């Protein structure tokens, strides 16, 4: 109870001090941008919008930043990977006919080129030097992908208007290959929105009488994990996982407790140990699936082996019997 408001203020207190160095980050973002925009075939690259920086994976690794440049392209069509409900193959129907490979667009061949611009200035298709990752990513304008057609289950707690509203915004294709060439949906817009956003009520966190812990309990559940990883990081049981699957999580816990009641700032041990108990049942029966994609299971067999998600579910089990020992 009293630990858990104590690692978030540690947490708080390691903040304030990339206030400077986010203009650091975003003076090389803002001239790396331009130097692309020269090139012909990164004419249309720009920043993913609501601010330069999405501050990476490590909530306890302020140093370490993470970007996203998206590139405006034509109308783009899309052909899905073996049955793999979030990789595809890029197709058209002008200047990235560079990297065509038939019909289908080459990710190596367009990141191979971006690689090459920024030396001489594919998760992450570069890594910076206090480390910064950049992601390339493909904009879409379509209708989003029908795998997400049962995803985004937020009517109950943000409204079926939200989320229509939302599903109108734009998707994107980053180059993650599963084969060399496919691409993977990213709705990073979307889950940012969703966090700063997040409360049934539309003035949730506005008023210091309708402090949620929401937020709180995804630092602290991405501060677990993290330490953990951190702990056994010579063990390799833990590598496979990431401030993705916590978040992910999350918000399901979120689609699960709607209303702001169920977020009460003076439950933050209940509402931290709900999302707890939740990615634990995820762990052991080897199910969690994407928010958006529900099809895509992230702790399937072919993702992760089975004996990591037991050594992580050892490791929470241990922790949450004994208050969490890697927090103080
Ligand atoms: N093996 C994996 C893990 C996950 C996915 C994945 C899948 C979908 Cl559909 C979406 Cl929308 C995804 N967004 C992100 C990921 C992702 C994975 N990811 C990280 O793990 C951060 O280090 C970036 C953020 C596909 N393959
Ligand atoms: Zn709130």
């Amino acid at each position: 109870a009293s630990k858990l408001r104590a690692v978030l203020e540690k947490l708080k207190l390691s903040r304030d001090d990339i206030s400077t160095a986010a203009g650091m980050v975003k003076g090389v973002v803002d001239h790396l941008l331009l130097r692309l925009k020269c090139d012909s075939a990164f004419r249309g690259v720009g920043l993913l919008n609501t601010g330069s920086y999405y501050e990476h994976v490590k909530i306890s690794a302020p140093n370490e930043f993470d970007v996203m440049f998206k590139l405006e392209v034509p109308r783009i069509q899309l052909e899905e990977y073996s049955n793999t409900r979030a990789y595809y193959f890029v197709k058209f129907k002008n200047p990235l006919s560079q990297f065509l490979e038939g019909e289908i667009l080459s990710a190596s061949k367009m990141l191979s080129k971006f690689r090459k611009i920024i030396k001489e200035e594919g998760s992450p298709a570069v890594t910076l030097l206090i480390s910064v990752d950049i992601t390339l990513a493909l904009e879409s304008k379509s209708s989003w992908p029908a795998s997400t057609q049962e995803g985004l289950r937020i009517q109950n707690w943000l409204s079926a208007k939200v989320r229509k509203q939302l599903r109108l915004k734009p998707f994107y294709l980053v180059p993650k290959h599963a084969q060399e060439e496919t691409w993977r949906l990213s709705f990073s817009h979307i889950e940012k929105e969703i966090l700063n956003n997040h409360g049934k009520s539309k003035t949730c966190c506005e008023n210091k009488e309708e402090k949620c812990c929401r937020k709180d309990c995804l630092k602290l559940m991405k501060y677990l994990l993290e330490q953990l990883k951190e702990r056994f990081k010579d063990e390799e049981h833990l590598d496979k996982f990431s401030s993705y699957h916590v978040k992910t999580a999350f918000f399901h816990v979120c689609t699960q407790n709607p209303q702001d009641s169920q977020w009460d700032r003076k439950d933050l041990g209940l509402c931290f140990d709900n999302c707890v108990t939740y990615f634990l049942q995820c762990l052991r029966t080897e199910k969690l699936e994407n928010y958006f994609i529900p099809e895509f299971n992230l702790f399937s067999s072919n993702l992760i082996d089975k004996r990591s998600k037991e050594f992580l579910t050892k490791q929470i089990e241990y922790e949450r019997n004994n208050e969490f020992p890697v927090f103080d």
